[PDB]
């Protein structure tokens, strides 16, 4: 009694001096103390200093048990000399962050703890020795534990560290603000809040993010794990693993004692709880001992929900430390690997080296304490069960385990249901992308209904797919709802039937709840863990295998010496591309003066780019030696061009001199292409920029190294895709005698003929040995082979868009089918915590059976009431799903074909790809992952209102703070995963290139200069992923701050009311509640999802309402049927326009023509005789006057009415993938005797039938499998198909050979000989022979008359005819 006051005494210091003393820390303002060996190795005593602590209060703890009770001051004491401990190992960590050498009040203070010890010390060791023996071992080998400690650090406390030398300011721009921030600013993580509330208000960008603090930039984790590597590399077992072992593995200490010391915080509060369930029961404890057990039940749950915000913020951050150094020495590789390796592989499959890989060294950074801490907190949870529920918990903890193999049969059996369901999108996609390419030509048949109906069949298929893949969620909402009621089922039903005297009272039943809670969580993520340790040491074999490559720089060539003249000077050496192929060059004897231009020439093969590769190193050399002096300017065959602007390929990497620049632009025959170009020269230029043409892209590298300005030009023919005159006008101005390059050495490697004669001095290879080195006509006179080889939210509105699609009486049957469970779930543990109130002093409480049953059969209601809603929930998803790409279909085909012009096909695709998957296979289960969160949520916060009501009058504030956190945290995370998605991609299209042109990167000797490029691109990146790792703890701080307020209010309040609760609905209202921050955690997280997840859905309703003309059939206004051939098509003031809103493309047009007359239309480009075409099929509306066929005014009938009684050859030739039956008639209403019979007329009878397939011929990707002539024939063959009495042909002689036109004109002349023929050209050739020719001008007709009359008109086809 009198050693326990007296421990109080240090630790009621510390926390009066710390308010008076962190103020006084708001006065060095930069004293940063390095991280000695005094400071590290100061602030561990702390943490055995706490771990002391807890085993001696655990040991109080086992008091309950046994029935022996110590002190009630007396279990209190360890609690609070093991949170001064956490503050002083707090201290210590934030002392030396601030300059304070000597601390002053930490030196005092254990000075108080040693003497305050000593009372203690000296009232039990003249009892020791001298009284007998142990006397209570525990707490006398404790007790020397946190003496021996308090000595070491009383001793290591009065020294004085090195002097700070802080820092100058060193950064203007907003920086990383947890340097400089308070102590209670940086425990809460409310430095982040100021860009919360910011990124509420405003859009966050790349220019608002935080500055990296140094230790954490791109260059400065690469640079420490390389020297690892290397001081590994030395040992002479070359292994990685180590390596980043050694270099992060101190970083990862750090995170292991705060994930210790708050496992073992989290078992404090179950204990906590028997102790206030236990206070309950007895009616003569002070209530005091209940206000203290409520207020430590808070402040031991704030400090395990606290110090665990502060394992994920290290745990995250080393986490991006381990993908920043890896993809750096992966990329500080590819720089030096040997030829040979990058051509043993792909391009694209070393890219996916920190892609794919190197990047899931970020995910298991999480899960690589759940190796020691998920079995340390199943073993310990186990043997807190155990003394509580006895050997009851085999089941409770058998039931959830098996719970992992029947939890992941259900994750590979959604798969086999999640690619049958990719490859039938991809199908569909298929076809849409199909459709989308050609619209007009399938508008213009009236295919409209075939093709339609075609996507909804193979929609049909994927919704049915869908049938059976959402009904593997109804068995994830179990395992997440009914699984913790059927632990505490089948643990009870075993523990009262293993022995008839096991009474089931307030504390075994819910502190055993308490702790099947904790234990549930590290348990089931041990699946993760197991997944990731699997599929994350795959990555690192193929890391460590890339990394133990060849590197080929063995100086190869000597850039010091040269016998003074020669700029290259080759001594009989032999190269091969790798030693286990037969070398390539033989005994190569070279001597290439300065300023020499040498062509090397030979036979095609002969080993022309072997020299030049030789020459700059790329060859393993297997004998010689090779002696080049001076800066080597090289041109690749195939050219290589940064993803970037044409200024800085051919800048690449040198000031900007623009008078020097215009001359090397000029030269290079450059000048010319920066007109044509869409930005001039600052276009992209690859794959984000324009495909140049290939001989823009070898002028844009020749360009390149002339302005590099080096001192030798190897070339390996980099003019061989260029034009003759521009060839030659580059060889003049720039590498022939004239041009710039005069001055410098030069190397010509060439397949040409025509640059020999103006060469300075030539060498012929033959088979890999040099032949002959001469001039050109000394050479020549020898007749050597030289001669023979002459941004916002979503409103309600979507949410009840979504649910009018869902059915809402549909979304009823779920929102008041929860109610059910919910209720279900609160009648059940009612039920259990009147179980627990037996008749505390009668015989015939023997009604164990009832009791047991009306739980089991109101949780299995429980069961049967979720698996009921969340297969009417996964029915209305799949309902939404198909009403929605139903509207989105129905709406998009019947749009004006004005849209498709406007929109281009890319837009509309991804409508069909992205935004109705979204709507497909992820709401579904994010509504119901929602709604299985709030209604844990809500259950678990009326259970508690019902037990003690004052409660409700809290809960009024803490749903305010806890939907501003929300809508704080919401606003903001979203932006930074957008601004993260956005820069993760230039990393990739980076290390894209450096690996293609590595050549060309060393070539220039700029191979750091692209190490820091790609240092400042994985660091735009890493400035937005270390937020977004702290909007994820400031926001568990402001939700693990409400879901432990509630564990405060409903032990206060149940304290408070301590004359009315009884041991079971305090039990139930405490225990039920501290998993209310697990149901607030899930509850925000998909809260979040939902929210953005669901634009997508008002997206697909968006584009559902654009404006369209859908009258296809008017069934009430038929024209006549039997259509004759009367072929009086006339116009009548027509008047049309392609966009609503411009000017009027043909003005007041007016024509009559009778039937089977030939009338031609011909005219300028841009007259607007395209359109024509167009407004006779009503794709562009009426507008002004109005068009009759037959006297019939069109504009009244239904649109597949009018265009399915005329016939075309539209200009495109479009021919949809599949059989050619249906490239024939969609519509199937043709016999099969009469479509032979029209490959006969078609002329393409030959082809058809001499394939073995015929009538289901394979159709590729539209028309490349068939030639041009073949497509137009298959046009026309559609055409004698329809056979109307209206033909009107679309200049179809544009782009092919005479032959087929040959024959598409002597078809249309016999076949269609009695109909109506509108044909338009460009060619009059055509209808020379037609009688009767309308020519259009400016919109307006000006002649329309017989071939001969208008050429006796002298008019303008007159003048047209003179043309041709």
């Amino acid at each position: 009694f009198q050693n326990s006051l007296l421990a109080w005494v240090p630790c009621i210091y510390l926390w009066v001096a710390l308010p008076c003393y962190l103020l006084y820390l708001r006065h060095h303002c930069r004293g940063y103390i390095i991280l000695s060996h005094l400071s590290k190795l100061k602030m561990v005593l702390g943490v055995l200093l706490w771990c002391v602590s807890w085993a001696d209060l655990f040991y109080s703890f086992h008091g309950l048990v046994h029935g022996r009770a110590p002190a009630p001051v007396f279990f209190v004491t360890p609690l609070v000399v093991g949170v001064t401990m956490l503050l002083a190992t707090l201290l210590i960590q934030y002392e030396r962050l601030q300059g304070v050498q000597s601390s002053g009040v930490l030196i005092i203070f254990w000075f108080l703890c040693v003497v305050c010890a000593i009372v203690p010390f000296r009232s039990k060791i003249l009892l020791a020795k001298a009284e007998g023996e142990i006397s209570d071992p525990f707490r006398f080998t404790t007790f020397y534990i946190h003496f021996a400690l308090v000595l070491s650090a009383l001793i290591l406390a009065c020294f004085r560290e090195k002097p700070p030398f802080f820092s100058a300011k060193n950064v203007d721009p907003n920086p990383y603000p947890e340097t400089s921030a308070g102590f209670l600013s940086r425990l809460f993580f409310w430095w982040f809040t100021k860009m919360a509330i910011y990124g509420y208000r405003h859009p966050l960008e790349e220019k608002d993010l935080w500055s990296l603090k140094e230790e954490d930039r791109s260059q400065m984790v690469v640079q420490q794990l390389l020297e690892a590597w290397r001081k590994q590399e030395k040992q002479t077992k070359p292994s990685f693993l180590k390596a980043l072992l050694a270099t992060f593995g101190s970083s990862f200490l750090i995170s292991a004692c705060f994930k210790l010391i708050q496992d073992l915080l989290s078992f404090i509060n179950p204990q906590l709880l028997s102790i206030l369930i236990r206070f309950i029961s007895n009616p003569m404890a002070p209530s005091w001992w209940g206000f203290l057990v409520a207020g430590l039940m808070f402040l031991c749950s704030m400090m395990q929900s606290l110090i665990l915000q502060h394992y994920y913020h290290y745990i995250f951050v080393t986490g991006v430390k381990f993908r920043t150094g890896i993809m750096g020495v992966i990329y500080r590789k590819a720089l030096v690997i040997t030829n040979s390796v990058k051509r043993a592989s792909t391009v694209g499959e070393i890219v996916n080296l920190m892609s794919v890989d190197a990047q899931r060294f970020m995910d298991l950074a999480p899960f690589l304490n759940l190796l020691w801490s998920a079995p340390l907190q199943i073993i310990l949870a186990i043997y807190f069960l155990w003394q509580n529920l006895g050997p009851s918990v085999l089941a409770g903890v058998a039931f959830m385990v098996l719970l992992i193999p029947l939890n992941g049969a259900v994750a590979v059996k959604m798969r086999a249901f999640q690619v049958k369901q990719m490859k039938l999108k991809d199908s569909r996609i298929k076809l849409m992308s199909e459709i989308l390419n050609g619209i007009k030509v399938l508008k213009l048949y009236a295919w409209e209904p075939s093709f339609l109906k075609q996507v909804e069949g193979i929609r049909q298929g994927e919704l049915q797919l869908l049938r059976t893949a959402a009904y593997l969620h109804t068995t994830t909402t179990f395992t997440w709802m009914c699984s913790p009621f059927l632990v505490t089922l089948i643990t009870l039903w075993v523990y009262v039937y293993v022995d008839p005297n096991n009474v089931l009272d307030a504390e075994k039943a819910f502190v055993s709840v308490s702790l099947f809670n904790i234990l549930r969580l590290p348990l089931n993520m041990l699946p993760q863990l197991i997944s990731n340790l699997t599929q994350a040491s795959v990555s690192l074999k193929r890391i460590q295998q890339f990394l133990s490559q060849e590197e080929l720089d063995p100086q190869s060539v000597e850039r010091k010496t040269i016998s003074p003249g020669y700029a290259i000077t080759i001594h009989s050496g032999t190269f091969t591309w790798a030693q286990d192929l037969p070398p390539t060059l033989h005994s190569l004897d070279i001597q290439v003066p300065k300023g020499a231009l040498v062509a090397v020439v030979g036979p095609v093969g002969c080993g022309k780019s072997s020299l030049v590769s030789a020459l700059l190193g790329e060859m393993e050399k297997l004998e010689g030696k090779v002696h080049m002096k001076g800066s080597v300017a090289y041109v690749p065959q195939q050219a290589w061009i940064q993803n970037c602007t044409l200024q800085e390929n051919v800048l690449f990497g040198k000031a900007l001199n623009p008078k020097r620049y215009q001359q090397t632009l000029e030269a290079c025959a450059l000048l010319a292409d920066l007109e044509m170009l869409p930005g001039g020269d600052q276009t992209e230029i690859g794959e984000k920029g324009i495909n140049l043409s290939g001989g823009q892209r070898q002028r844009v590298s020749l360009a390149r190294a002339v302005y590099s300005d080096a001192d030798i030009f190897l070339l390996d023919d980099p003019l061989s895709a260029v034009d003759s005159h521009v060839a030659k006008h580059i060889f003049d101005h720039v590498i022939g005698p004239e041009g710039v390059l005069a001055g410098k050495t030069r190397v010509l490697v060439t397949h040409g003929i025509s640059f020999l004669p103006q060469t300075d001095f030539i060498i012929v290879l033959a088979d890999g040995q040099v032949s002959e080195m001469g001039p050109y006509p000394a050479l020549l006179q020898r007749n050597g082979s030289f001669a023979n080889f002459l941004i916002g939210t979503v409103e309600l509105s979507v949410f009840w868009d979504y649910a009018k699609a869902v059915g809402l009486c549909t979304t009823l049957a779920i929102c008041l089918l929860y109610v059910g469970q919910s209720a279900a779930a609160i009648g059940a543990n009612v039920w259990l915590s009147a179980w627990t109130n037996d008749a505390m002093a009668d015989s015939r409480q023997n009604n164990t059976s009832l009791r047991l049953g009306v739980y089991a059969a109101l949780g299995i209601l429980q069961g049967f009431l979720v698996m009921l809603a969340a297969m009417a929930m996964a029915a209305g998803g799949i309902q939404a799903a198909r009403v929605l790409h139903q509207a989105l279909l129905h709406n998009k085909i019947r749009s004006p074909q004005s849209f498709f012009d406007t929109t281009p096909s890319g837009r509309i695709l991804n409508c069909f790809s992205k935004d109705i998957y979204v709507v497909d296979e992820v709401l579904a289960p994010v509504i119901l992952m929602l709604l299985n969160s709030f209604f844990n949520a809500i259950s678990t916060l009326v259970v508690i209102m019902a037990s003690t009501p004052l409660f409700t009058v809290v809960i009024l504030p803490l749903a305010v703070l806890y939907t501003l956190v929300q809508r704080f945290y919401a606003a903001t995370s979203r932006q930074l995963k957008r601004l993260e998605s956005v820069s993760r991609s230039p990393i990739y299209s980076h290390f894209s290139e450096t690996v293609t042109g590595a050549s060309v990167i060393r070539a220039y000797n700029r191979s750091r200069d692209f190490e820091i490029i790609s240092d400042t691109k994985v660091d735009a990146n890493q400035r937005s992923c270390y937020p977004y790792i702290i909007s994820n703890r400031w926001l568990s701080i402001g939700v693990e701050f409400v879901g432990n307020c509630v564990v405060l209010f409903a032990a206060l309040f149940a304290v408070i009311g301590r004359s009315s609760l009884n041991p079971g609905l305090v039990g139930l209202s405490v225990s039920y509640s501290l998993q209310v921050t697990f149901a607030l955690n899930w509850m925000i997280r998909m809260m979040s999802d939902l929210e953005s997840n669901i634009v997508a859905v008002e997206r697909v309703k968006e584009y559902s309402k654009t404006e369209t003309e859908a009258p296809w059939v008017v069934e009430g206004s038929r024209p006549p049927e039997g259509w004759p051939p009367r072929g009086e098509v006339e116009f009548r003031n027509y008047s049309v326009r392609y966009r609503p809103g411009l000017d009027l493309v043909l003005r007041d047009l007016s024509l009559h023509v009778h039937g089977g007359e030939k009338v031609g239309i011909v005219g300028r480009t841009g007259a607007g005789k395209s359109s024509m075409t167009l407004c006779l099929f009503r794709i562009l509306e009426a507008a002004k006057g109005e068009i009759r066929i037959d006297g019939l005014n069109v504009a009244d009938i239904g649109l597949h009415d009018l265009r399915s009684q005329l016939t075309i050859i539209p200009q495109d030739p479009i021919l949809f993938s599949g059989t050619l039956r249906m490239n024939l008639d969609p519509f199937g209403s043709y016999s099969e005797e009469d479509i032979w019979w029209a490959l006969e007329l078609s002329h393409l009878h030959t082809f058809v039938s001499s394939q073995p397939a015929g009538l289901d011929f394979q159709c590729s990707e539209g028309g490349e499998n068939l030639s041009v002539g073949q497509r137009q024939l298959v046009c026309l063959a559609r055409a004698l198909l329809r056979k109307s009495r209206i033909l009107v042909l679309d200049e179809a002689t544009a782009a092919i050979d005479l032959e087929t036109d040959n024959l598409i004109q002597a078809t249309i002349r016999t076949q269609f000989d009695t109909c109506t023929v509108l044909t338009i050209a460009h060619r009059l050739n055509t209808i020379m022979d037609y009688t009767r020719v309308l020519v259009l001008d400016k919109g307006v007709v000006a002649e329309f008359d017989s071939p001969a009359n208008l050429i006796a008109a002298r008019g303008i086809f007159y003048g047209m005819a003179r043309d041709a």
